[PDB]
RNA sequence: GUCUGAUCAGGCAUUGCCGCGAAGCUACAUCCGCUGGAUUAUGGCUGAACGCCUCUAAGUCAGAAUCCAUGCUAGAACGCGG
């Protein structure tokens, strides 16, 4: 089938091949989108329009998520999303600091269990990561994207996941709280 | 023990006669030794198939001795080539 997905006044649409973009005030994201067939490459005026003749399982799939995404950009690029996680502890004082100053593109959690050490991980894309307000367990991320922001969620969450030493009795571990 | 005439001074000979060191070699001894790339279980991330949902169909990431290259020898098919 074909859907329709509009452009608000100061957000501008625009897709190119299957390279897209959205515009807004935060950042600009680029992702790709173009699966077996489907042109998204019909911009009516403000609507935009993915189209296909065909149909099936796997080939449906195709159809929505692609009219899904650019709805996600745009809330992306103009509001930002906020991912929630919370770094939790058992005894030892868990030690964070964030991507300001030190952090050149990189959190770190340092005294993780009971870490002399440092699990260091890399972060991506234009996240501004908001850890704390004065203190706080939460750290939330927030950034121009859907994926990209989140993607600071898994970023710190396997490179201290909970291995060498049990998840159920120790409980230093950043889990996550909710999508 | 015997010969060189004898004494004597010198030789053969009995495994290097048998008794004790340093050339020449060595240990029971001396010296030395881990770079980048590709990905799996697994966990997530945006989002489906399928009004909700969730790692996969579009989209997108973290990730294992071994894998794989660093380190040393070599008939362009590898001793290059001035």
């Amino acid at each position: 089938t074909e859907q329709q997905i509009e452009v608000p006044e100061g957000v501008t649409v625009s897709i190119k091949s299957r390279i897209v973009k959205v515009v807004g005030p935060r950042g600009t994201l680029t992702k790709n989108l173009k699966h077996i067939d489907v042109t998204f490459t019909k911009v009516n005026n403000q609507l935009i329009k993915v189209a296909v003749h065909n149909g099936g399982r796997k080939h449906v799939a195709a159809l929505r998520t692609v009219k899904s995404l650019v709805d996600n950009m745009i809330t992306g690029v103009t509001k930002g999303y906020k991912y929630k996680m919370r770094y939790v502890y058992a005894h030892f004082p868990i030690n964070v600091n964030i991507v300001e100053k030190d952090g050149a593109k990189f959190i770190e959690v340092r005294n993780f269990l009971g870490d002399k050490k440092i699990r260091n991980v890399p972060v991506r894309d234009g996240v501004t990561i908001e850890f704390s307000t004065n203190v706080k367990d939460e750290i939330v991320l927030s950034g121009n994207s859907v994926e990209d922001v989140s993607q600071n969620a898994a970023d710190l969450q396997q490179i201290c996941r909970v291995r060498n030493k049990d998840i159920r009795k120790f409980l230093d571990g950043i889990y996550v709280s909710h999508k």
